């Protein structure tokens, strides 16, 4: 097959993309190994879905697993009585999705479990795939010309042939595992054949975290979670959280051998240590470094010219509300808060108007880093830590070290109840999670 | 009282130490708080003992304990028909040691139990004190005018009003206790009248190490656990294992107040550690310092010239056998082994003969400090691990690091049954031990 593993791509056809996937344990071999892993489609990632503004979904997901199950569209912003975080869909059953891609809309997205007590092992046992709706500036020379692929970051770790279990520190912490895996390879080569490469990039990680630099290169940023910057925004690295999604260009500078790693990054993942006293939590510190690929230039690289602009960014109305939503931790307990709570499927902690827009703050009192998600309702980060953000963007999940507040713009769109929660999947399922109702 | 709490001296008379001691539980107030300790003579420390060469010694202990106990006299050139460590006293029975004073000895002896199995809880629990041997040196303008101090270095931890009792992790790596005590006390105040101190130190703990430093001063060494060096020897600092002694000059510089430290030392205890794979063993790492006390200085110190000698080390026959032991380590079992074996009361290892001199080359092939200590015969540390040692004096007990190979120079004194084993007293009862028989 090709040098470079990538999800098959399922596209819309006639502006329809009309797809039954099933959940189900399925025999693989990955990395080298024969392992069953829960996949869609068969395949681990599951496959990617290509559509492009205003085509309808018709996506029927058979439930073959031995729990129930569900999807969450995550990033899109559609209605939540389509991506319906409380929807349950028994073993056997299945449940058709539909929907129309809004039309002003372009990025990588992706779907997973969204089942509350069941994400984590749902999620780190192989179910999710990528969506990516194209764009019309995807036609620009700087992009048509350029050289794409999709990075699925995900990491694994198999015991007798299977996910591992989690382990109560595996709750506490959010699951990493030791297998670092690229689109479900474990350091495959890219051997590129332009000088421009455009990697969309998904981190669909229960917790690890990407400090992401190539050897030798900046990386140029183009998209963030839920679309287009105004300006590609050159970075020296880039650091992709749990359910971030971004989108880069590479300027291949001359030829050879590039390493894309995963650089040392400290989440504040904790361990136990027993010294005499004890026993007493410890952090765990940075992560080992990784290598994710291995990037081979093509000879005398000439890349293309960035491009000038992308997209603007929407002018928003004045906000009517500031919202306060303060992170906290039990960790010895394995629970975590937002203001005090943990989730309950009953309760609404936010009533907001649609079509107004609102002010969140959200702050990290916790320790460990958060990544906070909100579900239907895509965001622009104006600062977080009392750091302006650099680029305009629609975002969907933002990450909090520990102390931090992110002071996020939310224009609200779509009428329902939905859910907001820290994508540290494991940190959901224990409580960090609450119910907005906008109306 | 004085301001430098001494444990009480008992002399002997006309030639003659008779003395009944009890070995008893016993309520007293240690470092501020009320405690009952195990105790010689109702204190802690126990009473010293001060003798002559060719003095009688006659000792009844009465064992008040709920369980077996004996003495063991370390470090005196006795024979091991007194000094002898199988003999075991039931509780409420009393025994009485007997012998004379060696003719050519002097030093800083001391004695605690050796019954096997039981020492580190009845040592830590109180159970120890310090036996001097005056010698006609001390007459010697220069020693005879210094103030002369004993410190009895010995740490404690108490729950409940009683010492802390032992842990897994106690037996693997020897006790250590957060009260840092000298003679007793809790960081004393030495106010020193004379600009000389001459200083017996003894390092009665189970398993803590003493780096011992003075701010601002040197320590001028002038005698090991056994008796005189040939001259003094200038150190800025002096590492006191587990049974060993010193003697040092101190010669105050200016007025002020000096700390003497126990600088941080790493012995290579362990602790335990889960990390996300794990649970695994870790190194504790140094000992984080301890004041020891506070010594005040005079005003306008004069200190004495030191003397130009001490006691001519003894000349000694060529040797007729080498041996070598190694020590090693099964942590996790906390089993200790000298030469693959651990203890056997029944069984011989060594084999030799009175007035002959033995080169014992002691390798500990362990990650642990331990400090190797011989009953009955001193010895001469020629080197350890590989660095000559700069002076000649008699040991009882020497240090070896991970790693290091000791070499001794052992002349066989009295004949008998007698042991040597490592005086982190943990590592003795769970089997780091073995049987000399000298005939
Ligand atoms: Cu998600
Ligand atoms: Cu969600
Ligand atoms: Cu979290
Ligand atoms: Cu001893
Ligand atoms: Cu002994
Ligand atoms: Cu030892
Ligand atoms: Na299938
Ligand atoms: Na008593």
């Amino acid at each position: 097959g090709p040098s470079f593993p990538e999800p098959k791509v399922v596209r819309s056809q006639g502006g329809l993309l009309s797809l039954k996937l099933s959940a189900t344990p399925t025999p693989l071999a990955i990395a080298g190994q024969r392992a069953t892993l829960l996949t869609y489609g068969g395949s681990f990632p599951g496959p990617t879905l290509r559509v492009r503004p205003r085509d309808t979904v018709r996506l029927t997901l058979e439930n073959r697993l031995p729990e129930p199950t569900n999807l969450h569209w995550h990033g899109l912003p559609i209605s939540p009585k389509v991506d319906d975080p409380f929807l349950e869909i028994p073993p056997g059953e299945s449940w058709t999705y539909e929907f129309t891609v809004p039309k002003e809309l372009a990025g990588t997205f992706w779907y997973h479990p969204h089942l509350h007590g069941r994400v984590a092992p749902q999620l780190f046992a192989g179910l999710l795939g990528a969506l990516v709706v194209e764009s019309s500036l995807d036609a620009i020379p700087e992009l048509r010309e350029a050289e794409e692929h999709l990075l699925v970051l995900k990491d694994l770790a198999l015991q007798g042939g299977r996910p591992a279990p989690h382990t109560p520190m595996d709750w506490m912490n959010g699951k990493e595992g030791d297998l670092v895996l690229v689109n479900g390879a474990l350091r495959p080569t890219l051997v590129a054949q332009k000088a421009t490469l455009r990697l969309r990039l998904l981190n669909a990680s229960n917790a690890r975290y990407y400090r992401l630099a190539l050897q030798d290169h900046p990386l140029y940023l183009i998209a963030a979670d839920g679309g287009f910057l105004e300006e590609p925004l050159e970075v020296s690295e880039l650091l992709l959280a749990p359910g971030e999604r971004a989108e880069v260009l590479v300027r291949l500078r001359k030829e050879g051998r590039f390493l894309l790693q995963a650089l040392p990054y400290d989440r504040g993942a904790m361990g136990m240590m027993d010294m005499g006293g004890m026993a007493h939590a410890m952090p765990q510190g940075p992560s080992r470094p990784e290598t994710l690929l291995y990037l081979i230039a093509p000879k005398n690289p000439k890349p293309l010219p960035l491009p000038k602009a992308l997209s603007p960014f929407p002018t928003l109305p004045a906000p009517v509300v500031t919202r306060r939503l303060v992170l906290t931790e039990d960790m010895m307990a394995a629970r975590f808060f937002i203001n005090g709570q943990v989730f309950d499927h009953r309760r609404v902690d936010l009533k907001g108007q649609a079509q107004t827009v609102e002010v969140w703050e959200v702050e990290n009192q916790g320790d460990m880093d958060h990544p906070f998600h909100l579900h239907v309702h895509p965001f622009q980060v104006l600062s977080v830590g009392g750091r302006p953000f650099p680029y305009r963007a629609w975002k969907d999940v933002v990450n909090l070290k520990a102390g931090e507040v992110a002071r996020l713009l939310v224009p609200l769109r779509e009428k329902g109840r939905t859910v907001f929660h820290c994508h540290i999947v494991e940190h959901e399922d224990r409580g960090m999670m609450g119910v907005l109702e906008v109306g």
